[PDB]
């Protein structure tokens, strides 16, 4: 019980820690209903509205005023945020020409700049375009500070599962809030954007910021606001706590705006309705410069502007209805949307059947707007699948489109898979932290939460950034990596056995500088494995595995591509170097009637002859399904090639990866759950393929000076192809679109591999941690 006739008087938003019996007057007491009887007209004055007038100058205080324009409000920290230019005739932060702060210029007390996040949702990346026309004080920081194009969000690309994850640095799969709506089959309850179950801490997981700041001894301001709170008022008293004394100052603050999210919805990203919103924010960010210029903190506080997510053109006309693939669809309930999540009404209904939903959703029509999945079978990019509120079937839904359940107020909606256009949203820097005038590259919200540590001077919980990926926006600060160490050294093994040695039941009838330009991926995890030289390709060959863990190899751009002559098409041969025991056998395959098998390295690119029959070894072999192999040799025979050409030549590395449990991380032997019929030769989830080339494509792959290029992929190997629904067409026609979807981070496949890549470079290892979270979008 709350006893609300207590008073906020000398309490008015205080940050210490206060509860029941005894009433509160902290940002979130509406939220919990829980203020004092005069939280309201002490706390949240509104009198005579935001702004000084000249007929207000030097005023008698009335402390009745929402703010002041007295002549002692400067020091007590409440003028109204433009009472200098009104009364002391300053100009506006916007107005002032951008000078470059090259160390924090803060009053004494400060031991540290101060941070704040201003964070805005729906803010979409596009809208910056708008420029100074629109949005002026926005612009500046954009120019004068560090900006990214583009900020990518996680998926679903909600609120929610944003925002947490910016103060945590995790996956919502993670840290469990994975959607603004879930259910959670253990808590057997419902968590909502809107209700009092989501105030239950039993749901949110990891350590965000505020707690990090908090165990470590550093002040955190109240990040929440309850919505009732209006953004002039959450303003100065962010205003106010800098102005407090220096034993109660916090060191990190939080603004949010439910703008443009709002306006967003209602008229769409590209409604000239939205200019309005847009100003609004940009007022609100004068406001606070004009306020920490007015306090002298505009050249000591770090100020991080951030979206949650972007905003994409959805209306009525564009909605799926299961009821048009499901015959019973008051038998389920569907989390719908911009996403789809699917489970029974009845938690546990015993005649749910997934596999004939799942079948009934597949490919019906042709224009379908939307495709269903098995968690499992996501994109792995998206790391959506590994927690109890993730239903197993999942719908990604078409950008523009919504799926609903059954049979126009909303013009704009979000949610959508997190490489698509419209959701990215903005990053931008501005302070003596970060550089001046700078432009970096896109990345990833997960990245932020480890930033936002080096520039508190935290040591951050263990989460999903790659720290230090993001040294390039900080002008100090910056964190020093050191690369992880090699766990499992390799054997080297030279002849030891004869063909004769061999029965398996196969039948056939200066290496390094040009095969592997960044030094061998290190292995982090306890195993055996053997180096394998070859003419055309290198490998990393396990014993345990019974398959590389990574074949490497460069590809010139001239290089030709040559068939697999018809005798040599079924051709195997056993490997001297290794083990009959370390092998496979070709007598699974041949008795496995559904899988079949194919090879690492390419035997269509070997340079001679002599060559080609180094890539029909037992140690190239990788087990493939049929439907997979259509996929991986038009890769092999096309792709490479293709890639080759265009970027002047390109080193591949490629592998298996196992994640049977769908945690993204590397399997151990007992979680691999398929092994090829009467064999110990485990298959895959995934093939996973590293492609590097010089970002100067003047330059060849293997003679580059400078920076590096990147893409990857983490291909399903499913014994279908019922995720492309053009597969019964030339592999021309649905390839190519099956790999972008798939497309992946260098990070993604050292989580699945337990590998570490690009070790022996000429770059900064800052650099190459930039390097390995790209994700080549396609978009
Ligand atoms: C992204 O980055 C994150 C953070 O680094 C990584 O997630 C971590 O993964 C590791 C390895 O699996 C996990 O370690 C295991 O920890 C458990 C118990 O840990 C408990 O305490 C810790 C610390 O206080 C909490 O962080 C954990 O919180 C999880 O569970 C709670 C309650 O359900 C939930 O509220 C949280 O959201 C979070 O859930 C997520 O993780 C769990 C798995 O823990 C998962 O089931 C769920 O769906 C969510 O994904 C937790 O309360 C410990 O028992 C294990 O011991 C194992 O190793 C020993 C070795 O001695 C074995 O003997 C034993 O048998 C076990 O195998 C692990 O140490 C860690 O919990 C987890 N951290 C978080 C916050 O998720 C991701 O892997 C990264 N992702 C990628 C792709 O890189
Ligand atoms: O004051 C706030 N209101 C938030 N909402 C989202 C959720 N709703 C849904 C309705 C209300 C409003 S988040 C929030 C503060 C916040 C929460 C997290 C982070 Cl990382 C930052 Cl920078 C700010
Ligand atoms: C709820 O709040 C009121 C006001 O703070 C408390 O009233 C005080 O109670 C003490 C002890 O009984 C009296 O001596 C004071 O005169 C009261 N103060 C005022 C200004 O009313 C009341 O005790 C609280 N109720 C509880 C504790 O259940
Ligand atoms: C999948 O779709 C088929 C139709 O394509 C559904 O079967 C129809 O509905 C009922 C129940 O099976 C039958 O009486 C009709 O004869 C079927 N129509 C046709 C055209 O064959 C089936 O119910 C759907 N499956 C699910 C689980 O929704
Ligand atoms: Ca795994
Ligand atoms: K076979
Ligand atoms: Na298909
Ligand atoms: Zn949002
Ligand atoms: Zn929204």
């Amino acid at each position: 019980w709350t006893n609300t006739s207590g008073s906020c008087k000398g309490r008015c938003f205080e940050l210490q820690e206060v509860g029941p019996p005894d009433c509160r007057c902290d940002n979130l007491c509406k939220s919990y209903s829980s203020c004092c009887h005069d939280f309201d007209e002490l706390c949240l004055k509104t009198a005579r509205g935001w702004e000084c007038t000249k007929d207000r100058c030097g005023e008698v205080r009335n402390e009745e005023n929402a703010c002041h324009c007295s002549e002692d409000c400067l020091s007590r920290g409440d003028c109204c945020t433009n009472y200098q230019v009104v009364c002391k005739g300053e100009s506006h932060w916007v107005d002032d020409d951008c000078e470059e702060i090259r160390v924090p210029e803060c009053p004494a007390g400060f031991v540290r700049p101060p941070l704040i996040i201003f964070s805005v949702d729906g803010f979409r990346a596009s809208y910056m375009k708008k420029g100074s026309k629109v949005m002026p004080n926005i612009e500046k920081l954009r120019s004068c500070g560090t900006h990214a194009p583009y900020m990518r969000p996680v998926y679903p690309t909600k609120t929610f599962p944003n925002l947490y994850t910016l103060a945590t640095g995790l996956y919502p799969e993670s840290h469990g809030i994975v959607g603004n709506s879930m259910y959670d089959p253990v808590f057997d309850a419902t968590f909502h954007l809107r209700g009092r179950e989501k105030f239950n801490h039993r749901w949110w997981g990891g350590q965000p910021l505020w707690i990090t700041a908090t165990k470590q001894g550093v002040r955190a301001g109240t990040f929440f606001w309850s919505v009732s709170i209006p953004h002039e008022r959450r303003i100065l008293t962010i205003l106010q706590w800098l102005s407090l004394p220096d034993n109660e100052r916090p060191s990190v603050y939080a603004f949010y705006s439910e703008q443009p999210d709002f306006s967003g919805h209602k008229y769409g990203p590209f409604g000239p309705e939205m200019t309005n919103p847009l100003r609004e924010i940009d007022k609100t960010v004068g406001q606070l410069m004009d306020g920490l210029k007015q306090l002298k903190l505009h050249r000591c506080v770090n100020v991080i502007f951030v979206g949650d997510h972007g905003m994409e053109d959805v209306t009525c006309d564009r909605t799926e209805f299961l009821s048009n693939y499901l015959t019973n669809v008051d038998d389920i309930t569907l989390v719908p949307g911009t996403l789809g999540r699917i489970r029974p009404k009845i938690p546990n209904n015993l005649k749910y059947d997934p596999k004939a939903i799942i079948a009934n959703l597949t490919c019906k029509k042709p224009d379908q707007h939307f495709k269903p999945y098995m968690k499992q079978h996501l994109p792995k990019r998206l790391h959506y699948a590994n927690n109890r509120r993730i239903e197993d079937l999942h719908l990604l839904v078409e950008r523009r489109w919504h799926v609903a359940r059954k049979p126009c107020f909303f013009q704009g909606d979000h949610g959508f898979d997190n490489k698509v256009n419209s959701m990215q949203t903005v990053f931008v820097g501005y302070g003596p932290t970060f550089k001046y005038r700078t432009k970096v590259p896109p990345f990833e919200n997960i990245e932020l939460y480890n930033v936002m540590c080096d520039l508190l001077g935290l040591k951050p919980a263990p989460n999903n950034g790659t720290h230090g990926s993001l040294n390039h926006l900080l002008r100090t600060n910056t964190f020093r990596p050191t690369l992880p160490e090699e766990v499992s050294r390799p054997n080297y093994p030279g002849i030891m056995y004869l063909q004769s040695d061999f029965d398996l039941g196969c039948t056939c009838d200066s290496t390094e500088e040009r095969h592997l330009l960044y030094g061998r991926p290190a292995v982090l995890y306890r195993t055996s494995y053997d180096i394998l030289y070859h003419t055309d390709f290198e490998s990393g060959y396990s014993e345990i595995f019974l398959m590389p863990l990574w074949t490497s190899y460069t590809i010139s751009k001239q290089a030709e591509v040559s068939s697999i002559p018809e005798h040599l098409t079924n051709c195997v041969r056993p490997d001297v170097r290794v083990s009959p025991g370390f092998s496979q056998n070709c007598l699974a395959y041949k008795n496995d009637k559904q899988m079949s098998y194919g090879f690492l390295f390419p035997p269509y690119l070997s340079s001679s002859p002599e060559a080609k029959y180094d890539a029909f070894l037992v140690t190239n072999m990788v087990p493939m399904y049929p439907a997979f192999k259509r996929v991986w040799t038009y890769f092999q025979r096309v792709l490479v090639k293709k890639y080759a050409s265009e970027r002047n030549g390109v080193n591949v590395i490629s592998g298996p990866i196992f994640d049977y449990n769908y945690n993204g991380l590397r399997d151990i032997e007992d979680e691999i759950k398929q092994y090829v019929e009467g064999s110990s030769i485990p298959v895959p989830t995934h093939y996973y393929s590293i492609i590097t080339s010089c970002l100067d494509f003047t330059q060849p792959a293997d003679k580059c000076d400078g920076p590096l290029s990147v893409s990857s992929f983490i291909l399903p190997h499913r014994p279908d192809n019922d995720e492309s629904c053009n597969s019964s067409e030339d592999e021309s026609k649905w390839v190519e679109e099956l790999m972008k979807m798939h497309t992946a981070r260098v990070r993604d496949i050292e989580h699945l591999t337990g590998l570490d890549f690009y070790r022996k470079t000429s770059r900064s290892y800052s650099e190459i941690l930039t390097l390995k979270t790209y994700l080549h979008t396609y978009e």
